[PDB]
This record gives structure tokens, C-alpha cells and sequence, in this order.
């Protein structure tokens, strides 16, 4: 039943996963080498925004079942599967790094276990580091490098992981290559106890599939970009739209939302990486060219509406703005729509009074640096902790990102204190008639404007 | 619950719309001007290959719920839903052609009496139901009523089973006093789609105009973003069918309309795609998506014809390739962008002989091919069309998979063995593993996964 294992990188992705391992029965070590870091855990921290995972790693190592060190030997002597977790920052340094101190100490056989998202033929580089480590050593040591990529998204990871939709596994399938096949089915049988939801292939399928799956989750939300830009010229209504499509089961009904683009650490990372290795490959990926296109040109579609209404000069101007995060449920901030529209605004001599439910500490500490190159701009930026006391004196609210708390808002108690009922949507969360009927002229992404919009 | 319906058009969309209506318990007149295609129907007698339909129209005429008629006036007089259901064909400019839909408006407009339903069924561009109500006002000035868009969302070859069992009905109608009246004679008349499951999504005109041609171009882009990805499987050393499997179990993502392939045909995605590229530029947007998927869908026609260039020369006089499917999808004889027109045209511009087969498809094949190739005679006495699958291998250099019919899953490869000279197979649909290709000593060429051995 319980396996020895080791998660390397104690980040977001080999947290999650160590901790929900230790959950099932496995032994878990999980190696840092920042001593730092591993310090927090150890004193019952969490570095990150994830519910649920404190709760996990709190009953895990009370059960013995989870231990947070950055002894690098005991970690590769402990666990038989090690699982690369690493960063790859804008770089793969560190899962080579990783593989080589495996192939330096390792003296059984070991299942290493690519995690983290690397580029397709990855696993190839890491056997060949670990193999020339084993050939300093003169063992006769035996290996498998296996692709299992994550499909977790923040601030939900703990239940994706636990009920995850498919475990993608990549392995080959030479002798020692079904030996760990063997071991990752032992691994992950808790998670086959009903409908099998592991699905095994190639390892160089199994790294592609992670960027395919989220170059077409991209797809699809450009698709319906455009098509709400179309929808505008049209007097068509997106939403209707994309009820319309969804209800095609071949086409199905999620991420389908227009609205001010995607932004976080992965579509646009993921996307841009499939394009610039695909391009080195010598193939131009003209569909993804313009998805990431389409999605860039998103980014800036609320403040150009913004000026269309209110001019190029936006001195004398006050914005509320509903949302920070790149999308709800988080605190993270990497290439969220918000920064982009803000910094626009106060190019523009706009001041600008900004809500989010849990982002306000790191959009303060990102756009400060966004906009570090001008100081006088940032005098005119302030973070609220009330949703409705953004809105005082403003010209318009802008809605950025869909928080459950924006979806009923108090639109009464938001009439004393705006200067104009104006209200720029882009994630559409409201009904264009039902603003009108409210005296709010309403813009939203694709869709009609109230009567006062028009 | 049963209401006097008027279909105009006794083509395909409207003999499947007209007959099913009817079968409801509808009483349903079918209008059309071509005497000739009446008399055909009226002889018991079905112009379009779809199972079942035929069977459904004698029910229906036989309960006296069904009528075949050239007459205009009568159609008018006792259609209180009037469903136009017309062609669209392409002009010398390759846009749909408006002039029989709105033909059919100006007449509804100049007979009829009390308020009338006018229902565009047919594919029509969005605003087309205001260009029908401008249509049918003007001929009520000279002497009350609304616009419905009702799009179709039949398949062909499986057109009665896709009205009778629909994913969704999309009704888009006016909010006026007209609109709402004309929105409750559609939830009549759709009642009993309703009965157990509400399938009925409600919007506005131009939206429900809009929905039918985002649905296909939605299909069409995931089909180009899989055979762009399956070019690049193949520069990476992947599996596309593995990568199909990896992205359509997220259920966000969904399992349909992933398969790789020799590119899409058929009259419906490259027109609906084209129609919105056009008007889009039109109204001065580029719509960088659709144009990069259409892109992708032309050079996909082209990479059977690559690979075989690739493996036996640019030059393929003294080469002979069988062709295993003609139709542009498996269960129907419509040969409209077909692949198979692209890749038969390349082969025999490069001088092969070719040998082809499809279960219902070669008449259309050879009326349709004899166009395209008219230019070059002697091109087309290079082409045969063989009534039996394993006789088109008959001293074939390559066996060539363009479409995918049941039969070609389950290949004799004895008889295949009896007759073609190398065994060499080419397939645009990867209907086979490439390791029991490898098992059987032959030499496979899939889209986007490595080859049998011997490949
Ligand atoms: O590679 C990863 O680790 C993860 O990347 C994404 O997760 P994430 O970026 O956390 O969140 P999403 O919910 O995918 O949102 C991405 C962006 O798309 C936007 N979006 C999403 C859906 C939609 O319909 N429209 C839309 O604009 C969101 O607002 C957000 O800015 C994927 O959803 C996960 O499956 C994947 O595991
Ligand atoms: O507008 C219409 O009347 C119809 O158009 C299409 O139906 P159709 O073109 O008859 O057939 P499809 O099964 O959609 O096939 C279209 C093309 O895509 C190709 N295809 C389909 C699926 C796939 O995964 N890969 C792929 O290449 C097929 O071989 C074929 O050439 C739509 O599927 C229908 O929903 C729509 O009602």
C-alpha cells in the first residue's frame, strides 16, 4: 500500500502534492534547499493562498506521514519516487539540478518523477543527467524518468488533487520504464478505486498534453473574445451566444466567458512557451499566434473603452476599480488584467481607488513596482478596504474580476457616493436590462449596453 | 396543440423540418416552385440520402398531415407559422445567395391575410431577419406579424434523428408585442420537444442568428488547433491521439471533435466559417482566429499528397494509389469541399493513376471531380471509380484513407495482399494502431503519430 516518497520544490505545485500524498498513507519528505522556507512549514506556515492545506500538512506531520527538510542526501535516500516540483522561471537549471543530486546519491532503483510543467523532452535531458552521474559512480544503478504534469488551479488545488478529472502519466516502455509504471499505478491506486482515472502514454505525449490543454482553455476564451468584439457590430449578445454554443455537447459549456482577457502564471506562460518552441521547431502555430494576440490587444480593452467615453485626458477623473487578482479565489497577481488597466488610467492623470476581497497586499507591493519608473502617478493610487467606498466621487466603477461579492452589490448605498452612475464591466455580471431599469449606464464585453450606455 | 404550418423549401432542411413537424401531430404544407421536385415527392419518391425519411414523409401524407404543393397562394393562406427554409447557393463570389429567402418574404408578404410567423431556418447571416421584415412590410404598404431565427442544427445522413432528439431548440425573437406574441406560437409548436426536458433557449433575433454559425466555427477551430498540434506531435516525436486523449478528458475541454485528420469539409464549416471572415472584415474587424483555423484547414488538404511526395517523388507518372473514401464525412454521398476532390486533384496533376472507392459517394464523386478537373482530360482518364473496397488496390504503389465509413476498420488485408503492389497505407483519419500495422508487415503513414516500424 504505502510508498516512500520524495517531493523536491516545496512551492505551490510539490506542496500541494506531497501533503495531499501524505493524506492517502504515503511517507512524504519534502526537500527545499531555502533554508527559509523549509523554517515556515516546519513552524506550521502556509507561503501561500490555499485552503484547506494547512489543515493537511498540520494533521500529515502530526501522523509522521510529512517532514520538511533541505537535506538533500536524506532526501534522495528516503523516497524511491522522487518527484521534481521545481520552479522554472523565465529555465530548467533547477530540474537538472534536481536530477543530477538524485543520480549522485541514489543507490536503488528510483521512479523520477517530472511534476512540475517542463518542455516537451525534458525527461530526456534529466535521464541524461542522471545517467552521467551514475557513470561517475561506476554503479549499475537502474531509473525511469516518468512525466506526470499537475492540473491544479490556485486556490482550489487541494480538492483538484483529491478528485483530480485524469492522472496523466508518461512512461516508456523498455524494462525499467514499465517497472516504474508499475510503481506509479501502486502509487495512485487510491485515486482508481471506482472509474480509472489514470491514463497512461508516451513521455513525450504526456509533456505535450500539458501544454495543449491549456493552449486550448486559451483557444477558447480568445474564440469568444473576438467573437464578443464581432458581437458588438452585430447588436448581438455574447452571453446568449455562448449559452447557444455551449449547449452543443461537443462544444460543452466552461470557459466560454468574454470578458478582459486571461492573465495569471500559466495560460500566458504555457501558450507563449508552444509558440516560441514550436517557431524554434521551425512551424509558425497560427492559431495560438493569434489567441495570445487576441488576448493581449483584451488586456487594454477597458481602458479604450474608457477613453472613448470620457477622452484621452483623464486629469480630474476618479476610477473605482472591483478587482485585482487575475481571477477570484486568489491573491496572485502575475499578469492580471488590473495592472494593465490601472496603469493606463493613471497614465492618464486619473485617480484610482482599488478593491479586492484578499489582494489588496500584493497588488499594493506589484504595481508600486509596475509603476516604480513614476512615483507621481502612484500619489494618485489608493486601496480601500470596503467594495462600495471605491466607488466615492467616481466617474465610473470598473469590474475587473468576478468576486462573488461584486455579483449583488448595493447599487443604493453605491448611488450616494458615485459622482456618475457609469459602470464598466469586464467579466459581465450583470444583466444590461436590469441596469438600465436602475439608471446605471452599463458596458459591458460583448454585450449591449444599458439604455443609458447607448 | 396542433397548428397549421407552412415550410418553404422542399430541400433538405425543410423536407426533415416539414416531415418531423408533421409527425408531432402538426399540419404541415410543404411549398416549393420546382414542379419537378414536388411531383418526386408526391410519387412517394425522396431527393436526399437521410434514413428514415422517407418513411416518416408516407406516415405523415397518409394521416393527412403532410402536403406537397407548387401553390404559392395556398401555401400562404394556410401557413399561420411560415418556416423559410430555402437554399442559400454560393454566387461566381462564393457569398450565400439571399434572393430565393427573401423571394419567399415578398410572397408571404403579398398574399397573406391576418398575423403571420415568418421562421428563417435556413442559414442566414445575421441581420437577414431584418432585411425579410423590411421585405414583407413592403408588400403589406402597397396593400401584423414578426421575424423569428430558428436556426438548424441536423446533421446529414442523421438529419431525422438530430431534429427528433435535439440538443437544443434556438428560437431568437423580437421583445415587442409582435415578438412576444410570435415567441408563444414557437413554445406551442415546439411543446412536445419540451414535454420531459426543457430545450428551448430563448434570445434575441440577431443573437440566434449569430449562434448557428459560432457553433460551427467553434467546431472548426478545435479541429484546426488539433491538426496544427498534430504537425508539431510530429516535429516533437508525440502522439496526437495520446494528446487527444490527455486534453479531452478535462471536462472543461470535452472528448468531441478533437480527431486529427486530413482537414474538414462538407457545405457547412467552410462556408459558415468564410461568411464570418467576410463580414467581419466588411465591418472593418479581423478576425485573427477564424482566419488562422481556415488557413490551417487549406494547408491540411494538402499533407496527404506532401507525405506521398515525400515517399515515392514529385513525380508519380507510373504510379498507381488507391483512394478509400470520397465523401467529405463518412454516411453521406455529399462530395462539397471534400478532401478528397484537393488530394485526388494533386495526385493526378503529378500524373498517378488513382483507383477509388466510397460506399455511396462515386457518382458524385465523378460528376463532381469531372468539374474540377475539366480543364484536364487527360487527367481525368488517370481516374477510376471501383464498386468493391480491395479492388481500388489493384497494383496500388500506396493505399490512401480520406474518410472514415465503418467499412474501412475492419481491412481484409489477404485480399488486399492478392492485389496491391507494395503495401504501403497513407491515413488522413488514423483509424488504425500503429503497432498492429507494424504486426501485419505494413508500412503506415498516420497524421501526427509516429508510423509502423516500416514506416
Ligand atoms: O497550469 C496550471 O497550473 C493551471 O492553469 C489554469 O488555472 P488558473 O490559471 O489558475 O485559472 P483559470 O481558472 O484557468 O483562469 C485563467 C485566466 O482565464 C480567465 N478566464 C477563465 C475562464 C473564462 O471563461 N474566461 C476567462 O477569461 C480567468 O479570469 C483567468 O484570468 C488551468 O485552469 C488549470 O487547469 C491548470 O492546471
Ligand atoms: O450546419 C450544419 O447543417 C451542420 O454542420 C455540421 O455538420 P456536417 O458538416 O454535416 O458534419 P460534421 O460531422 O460536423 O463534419 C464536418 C467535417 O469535420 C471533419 N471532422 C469532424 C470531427 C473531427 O473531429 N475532425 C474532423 O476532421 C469531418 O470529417 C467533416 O469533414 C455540424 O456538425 C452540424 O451541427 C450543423 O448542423
Amino acid at each position: 500500500g504505502s510508498m516512500n516518497l520524495t517531493i523536491i520544490g516545496s512551492g505551490y505545485v510539490g506542496l500541494v502534492t506531497g501533503a495531499c500524498l501524505a493524506d492517502i498513507g504515503h511517507d512524504v519528505f519534502c526537500l527545499d534547499v531555502d533554508q527559509a522556507k523549509i523554517d515556515i512549514l516546519n513552524n506550521g506556515g502556509v507561503p501561500i493562498h490555499e485552503p484547506g492545506l494547512k489543515e493537511v500538512i498540520a494533521r500529515n506531520r502530526s501522523a509522521g506521514r510529512l517532514r520538511f527538510s533541505t537535506d538533500i542526501e536524506a532526501a534522495v535516500a528516503h523516497g524511491d519516487v522522487q518527484f521534481i516540483a521545481v520552479g522554472t522561471p523565465p529555465d530548467l537549471q533547477y530540474v537538472l539540478a534536481a536530477a543530477r543530486n538524485i543520480g549522485r546519491y541514489m543507490t536503488g532503483f528510483k521512479v523520477i518523477v517530472d511534476k512540475s510543467t517542463v518542455p516537451v523532452g525534458t525527461a530526456e535531458r534529466v535521464r541524461a543527467a542522471v545517467a552521467e552521474e551514475l557513470a561517475k559512480r561506476g554503479g549499475d544503478q537502474m531509473f525511469s524518468v516518468v512525466s506526470n504534469p499537475e492540473f491544479l488551479k490556485e486556490g482550489a488545488a487541494v480538492d483538484d488533487f483529491t478528485r483530480p478529472d485524469r492522472i496523466v502519466i508518461g512512461c516508456d516502455d523498455d524494462v525499467p520504464g514499465e517497472r516504474a509504471r508499475e510503481l506509479m499505478k501502486k502509487l495512485y491506486a487510491p485515486f482508481n478505486r471506482n472509474h480509472e482515472r489514470t491514463l497512461y502514454m508516451d513521455v513525450r505525449s504526456a509533456e505535450f498534453t500539458k501544454y495543449a490543454a491549456n493552449a486550448m482553455l486559451a483557444t477558447r476564451i480568445s474564440f469568444m473574445n473576438e467573437l464578443a468584439n464581432l458581437a458588438d457590430r452585430f447588436g448581438a449578445d455574447i452571453e446568449a451566444v455562448r449559452r447557444g454554443i455551449g449547449s452543443d455537447p461537443r462544444i460543452g459549456y466552461h470557459f466560454l466567458y468574454a470578458g478582459c482577457g486571461y492573465g495569471g502564471s500559466c495560460f500566458p506562460k504555457d501558450v507563449e512557451a508552444l509558440i516560441r518552441t514550436a517557431d524554434e521547431h521551425g512551424q509558425s502555430l497560427q492559431i495560438l499566434k493569434a489567441v495570445s494576440s487576441v488576448n493581449a490587444t483584451q488586456k487594454r480593452v477597458l481602458a479604450d473603452k474608457i477613453v472613448a467615453r470620457f477622452g484621452e485626458d483623464l486629469t480630474g477623473r476618479t476610477f473605482a476599480i472591483w478587482g485585482l487578482a487575475f481571477k477570484p479565489n486568489t491573491d496572485d497577481m502575475r499578469e492580471a488584467p488590473s495592472r494593465e488597466l490601472i496603469a493606463e488610467l493613471l497614465s492618464r492623470g486619473a485617480r484610482i481607488a482599488a478593491y479586492d476581497p484578499v489582494a489588496q497586499e500584493e497588488a499594493r507591493r506589484v504595481i508600486a513596482l509596475d509603476l516604480a519608473d513614476h512615483p507621481s502617478w502612484l500619489e494618485r493610487l489608493s486601496f480601500v478596504d470596503d467594495e462600495a467606498q471605491a466607488a466615492r466621487d467616481a466617474d465610473a466603477l470598473v469590474i475587473v474580476t468576478e468576486w462573488k461579492i461584486f455579483k449583488s452589490p448595493d447599487f443604493v448605498a453605491l448611488g450616494r457616493l458615485w459622482k456618475t452612475p457609469v459602470i464598466f464591466d469586464g467579466r459581465n455580471l450583470y444583466e444590461p436590462e436590469t441596469m438600465s431599469e436602475q439608471g446605471i449606464e452599463y458596458h459591458p464585453i460583448g454585450r449591449p449596453g444599458s439604455r443609458q450606455a447607448v
